[PDB]
């Protein structure tokens, strides 16, 4: 949860994400507190879209497990909602971050991206 240390991890995310405009992935400013699949103008996968529709709001706590394995997280979320059929597809985000400390730190960074 060291946002400064998260800066170095965030450089990887900058391959596809910008704070304020969409790119390969959606704009991330204000992602902490945002309903999944709702960045204006971005076309999400059904998996991410359906997760937000089922109520997923990204928080400082749940983005951490998400980054370890985006597909597993979103599939598990929808399955827990009794919506496993809406989780058959995969996310467009083909990146994963195995290290837990790196995930905690980059999510602390995200929380400062207002
Ligand atoms: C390109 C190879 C990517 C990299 C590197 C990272 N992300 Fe990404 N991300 C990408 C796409 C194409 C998408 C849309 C997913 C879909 O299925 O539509 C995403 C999405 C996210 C989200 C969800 C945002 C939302 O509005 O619901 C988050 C929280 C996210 N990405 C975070 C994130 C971070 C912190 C990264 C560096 C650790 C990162 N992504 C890398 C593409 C790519």
């Amino acid at each position: 949860q060291d946002a400064k240390a998260g800066e170095a991890v965030f450089k990887q995310c900058m391959t596809c994400h910008r704070a304020d405009k969409n790119m390969v992935g959606p704009a991330l400013a204000g992602v902490v507190g945002r309903k999944a699949g709702t960045a204006a103008g971005f076309t999400y996968s059904p998996l991410n879209h359906n997760s937000g529709e089922a109520g997923l709001v990204w928080t400082a706590d749940n983005i951490v497990p998400y980054l370890a394995d985006p597909n597993a997280f979103l599939k598990k979320f929808l399955t827990e909602k009794g919506k496993a059929d809406q989780a058959v597809g995969v996310t467009k985000m083909t990146f994963k971050l195995a290290n837990e400390q790196q995930r905690k730190d980059v999510v602390a960074y995200l929380a400062t991206l207002k």
